[PDB]
């Protein structure tokens, strides 16, 4: 009667979409999904201490601004989408939009935040002292400058009334949107808010992730299914025994330079001069070198004049298979690396995987693998201090090697553990980009071709066009619930955190 009569003349007064059933199906899914998801994203951050971490730091602040724009501006978008008319009055017209505007900032300024961290932690031969407080910081930044860029989105938004009706106006309808004293201030400002929420964070952060992969894939990684202590056969001895007889040497304390002779990066300098420095004392003859590799004439005609002295010393500028190296390292006492310059350690780490001790110049990769207790590092670029550390490791190997020689092994299959696992965190990082960057594009689009080139202004088939703002905004709000689903599938601890807060209910 009198209530069926209210709800029959708003049902007179709004005329009804023909897609509005998924569309309203569509959102109470986006909702219940981002509201669940991203509420056991922060429970898990929070109440676990595995998962605190910089990169976590700024998930958890992404998925906060999530949960803010699905509990205050996600209704109020499927409500006016479905209706095309604003119900919530003026301040409201203002705070929504400067809520979802906001949110979006803060988004995109997090992912750039955590692509600026992945690339100065791993393209930036630094590193910063700090991570937590850091985070911090970057994420007070980040919703003060979002708050502070958006305060002209909520100033242009207004209410306005319109009348229809031909003469005697019965009915009318209002609607939020934004009021432009002109024709050029909304075009600049969609530019603007285009270049500053979508394309120029976009461009930055796929040129950062480009050199994170190019250095995680490319640049580093070890193949430890080949570099394996499993395909040697014997004890060490047996294979440093047969290694010399077979170079034609006597037993002695082995050590092993290799790579291109140069001057000033692989550091065969350093080792020549450290080798005529030793050749006056008596532990020389307890030494024997096996120098390999090629490049500069000078240096392997030096190389070559210490061997025709030395008979301790042997030069191989021939090109030796991989598994003759492999069987090197895991013969061979100790492994020289004189780098000047050295930015993978990738000769320590194969060497260390099959048990050889290093004496490495400490820059670079070489200061980020080897410790005082898997290796010894020396002064990059003194043969005199790689003359003593040289017999620093013959003092060392008249004793017991093997506990060092674990070390080195226990190492180098932690570090690549520990590639493997930022390899893992940027592939899950670059998914979330990449659906972000999806989720956001019709919107962006639509609102540069409506806003700047003014299209849709007299168009045949505005349902169409409606029919893509909603869309788009509803591809908006389900990103916000695709993220937890990305974190369930790339993140293990993510996975086991989910999985704990699903079963403690069931
Ligand atoms: C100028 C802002 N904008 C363009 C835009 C580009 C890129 C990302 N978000 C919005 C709009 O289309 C408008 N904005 C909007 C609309 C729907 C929506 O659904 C996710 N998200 C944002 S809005 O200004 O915040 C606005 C305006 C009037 C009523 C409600 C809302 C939320
Ligand atoms: C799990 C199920 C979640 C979805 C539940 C129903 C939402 C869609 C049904 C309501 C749309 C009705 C269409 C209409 O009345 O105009
Ligand atoms: C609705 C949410 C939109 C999701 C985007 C779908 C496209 C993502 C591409 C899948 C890449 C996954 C992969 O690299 O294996
Ligand atoms: C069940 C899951 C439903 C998923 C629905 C996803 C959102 C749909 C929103 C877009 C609807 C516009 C349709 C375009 C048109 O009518 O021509
Ligand atoms: C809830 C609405 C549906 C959301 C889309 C989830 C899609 C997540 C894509 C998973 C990619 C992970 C992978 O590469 O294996």
């Amino acid at each position: 009667d009198d209530e069926e009569f209210l709800r029959y003349l708003w049902r007179e007064y709004l005329h009804p979409k023909e897609y509005e059933w998924v569309l309203i199906a569509g959102y109470i899914i986006v909702f219940v999904v981002a509201l669940i998801g991203n509420v056991l994203v922060c429970v898990a951050v929070w109440k676990n201490h595995h998962m605190r971490t910089v990169t976590n730091y700024f998930i958890v602040n992404l998925s906060l601004a999530d949960v803010l724009v699905t509990i205050t501006c996600l209704p109020a978008t499927l409500v006016v989408d479905i209706t095309e008319t604003w119900f919530f009055g003026q301040s409201l017209c203002k705070v929504i939009p400067y809520l979802q505007t906001v949110s979006v900032s803060v988004s995109v300024l997090t992912l750039s935040c955590i692509a600026l961290d992945r690339w100065y932690a791993i393209c930036h031969p630094l590193m910063f002292k700090s991570t937590a407080k850091r985070a911090r910081n970057s994420i007070v930044i980040i919703w003060i400058v979002s708050c502070i860029i958006m305060i002209p989105q909520a100033i242009v938004m207004e209410c306005s009334t319109v009348f229809p009706g031909l003469a005697n106006k019965t009915t009318l309808f209002t609607v939020c949107d934004e009021r432009w004293g002109g024709e050029i201030y909304p075009k600049m400002y969609h530019i603007c808010f285009f270049l500053v929420t979508y394309m120029a964070p976009l461009c930055l952060m796929v040129l950062a992730y480009l050199q994170i992969f190019r250095k995680l894939w490319c640049r580093q990684g070890i193949d430890c299914s080949f570099w394996n202590e499993s395909y040697l056969t014997g004890s060490r001895d047996e294979r440093k025994k047969s290694l010399l007889s077979k170079f034609g040497m006597d037993e002695g304390v082995t050590f092993m330079f290799i790579g291109r002779f140069d001057r000033g990066q692989k550091g065969v300098d350093v080792l020549l001069k450290a080798i005529e420095i030793l050749s006056s004392k008596k532990e020389f003859q307890e030494m024997r070198f096996i120098i390999i590799g090629k490049g500069d004439p000078e240096l392997e005609g030096w190389a070559r004049s210490l061997e025709e002295k030395h008979g301790n010393v042997k030069v191989i500028t021939e090109m030796l298979s991989r598994e003759f190296v492999r069987e090197l390292y895991g013969s061979v006492d100790f492994v020289i690396i004189p780098s000047y310059f050295e930015p993978f350690g990738l000769v320590a780490l194969e060497a260390m995987c099959l048990g050889a001790i290093p004496i490495a110049s400490a820059v670079g990769g070489l200061r980020d693998i080897i410790t005082n207790e898997t290796g010894i590092l020396v002064k990059a670029g003194d043969p005199g201090e790689l003359a003593n550390a040289i017999l620093k490791a013959l003092e060392l190997s008249r004793s017991d090697l093997s506990k060092f020689r674990e070390n080195c092994k226990k190492r180098a299959m932690s570090f690549s553990k520990q590639i493997r696992a930022r390899r893992k965190t940027a592939r899950m990082l670059m998914v979330v980009l990449l659906v972000f960057a999806i989720c956001y594009l019709p919107i962006s689009i639509l609102n540069v071709l409506k806003r700047v080139f003014g299209m849709f202004a007299h168009t045949e088939d505005r349902e169409t066009v409606y029919a893509w703002f909603t869309f788009s905004h509803w591809l908006v709000y389900a990103n916000s619930a695709a993220n937890p689903i990305i974190y369930n599938f790339l993140s293990g601890k993510f996975r086991e955190e989910f999985k704990a807060a699903f079963s403690c209910c069931c």
